[PDB]
């Protein structure tokens, strides 16, 4: 049973360290359910981002192939292109040979300059991976390396270590109770029906069923900006000056759970957990970002919901396993 340990960076991102060559360079990639490419930065990239961050030299490894072909990918926050090539990626103790990434040329804007990590590590479907990049997940499947077709996750709370990433297996002691299966929709995110968001027994939002992601590598909980709208003003959220969502730090107490039940179940999500603490002031888990697709418009269940539950990736079967943390 194969960990990768997880660095909780003031609840708003999670990574880890992995291993790229022979012998391995080390780098701290995000560990990222909404997305499916490998990247790092390399010794081709002179972007402020790359002179800041850990960069991959392909003349240091003896187990680097080299290809002609380039990857372009474009986030929420941030782009970066570059140039594929395969080498030996150490992740989680699984020596995974032969894995396709990305080595960076540029990485444009100030987001990717200030944040902790070098690159991402994308667990989610073949399907949206830029340029078909075989996932790593996906690699470690084919070469038969896991057993279990399937990792979780366990993300902390409260700034804590304790967060990883289980690849090919489940640890029932990070969870209360059974695990509750919920059917993948679209193969490419980890895309599942809500049924309904619900405060006090009344639908605030998605009243006849609507479509989730379930996104590690996001922080808040995203939805259209209508709907979230609604529930900022059923929770007193008020804009200020910054931009920012405020609300009374003193009014948690007197909030009820907000509720998505997902496949005829309850996951309550506590104002606790969805409203954050940030500098003496308490701001809304909530952000407004409308993603059209083919399945209409998509909500995320970012960070603040992982958090609350245990959450296993099952490919065999295409399914999304939750259960409340232990």
């Amino acid at each position: 049973v194969d960990e990768q340990p997880l660095e909780n960076y003031l609840d708003m991102e999670y990574f880890g360290t992995i291993g790229i060559g022979t012998p391995a360079q080390d780098f701290t990639v995000v560990f990222d359910t909404g997305s499916s490419n490998l990247w790092v930065p390399s010794v081709y990239c002179s972007s402020l981002a790359c002179t800041n961050h850990n960069r991959f030299n392909p003349e240091d490894s003896s187990t680097y192939q080299s290809t002609s072909e380039t990857v372009s990918i474009t986030y929420g926050t941030g782009s970066m292109t570059g140039i594929l090539g395969y080498d030996t990626v150490q992740v989680g103790g699984i020596s995974d040979t032969n894995q396709i990434f990305g080595l960076s040329e540029t990485e444009p804007g100030s987001f990717l300059y200030y944040a902790p990590f070098d690159g991402i590590l994308g667990l989610a479907y073949p399907s949206i991976s830029s340029s078909g990049a075989t996932p790593v997940f996906d690699n470690i499947w084919n070469q038969g390396l896991v057993s279990q077709d399937l990792f979780s996750v366990y993300l902390s709370a409260d700034d804590q270590s304790g967060s990883v990433v289980i690849f090919g297996g489940i640890d029932s002691s990070y969870y209360t109770g059974s695990l509750n299966w919920v059917p993948v929709t679209v193969e490419g995110y980890w895309q599942i029906t809500v049924d309904s968001i619900t405060m006090n027994g009344e639908a605030i939002a998605c009243a006849e069923g609507c479509q989730a992601i379930v996104d590690t590598g996001t922080s808040l909980l995203t939805g259209p900006t209508s709907p979230i709208a609604n529930i900022q003003s059923d929770i007193g959220a008020s804009e200020n000056s910054d931009g920012d969502m405020v609300v009374s730090c003193s009014a948690i107490s007197s909030l009820p759970d907000i509720v998505f039940t997902i496949n005829g179940v309850q996951y309550p999500v506590p104002p606790s957990a969805y409203i954050l603490q940030s500098e003496g002031s308490c701001i809304s888990g909530f952000q407004g970002m409308n993603l059209p697709t083919e399945s209409g418009e998509l909500w995320i269940l970012g960070d603040v919901f992982i958090r609350q539950y245990f959450t296993v990736f099952d490919r065999a079967n295409n399914q999304v396993g939750l259960a409340p943390v232990a």
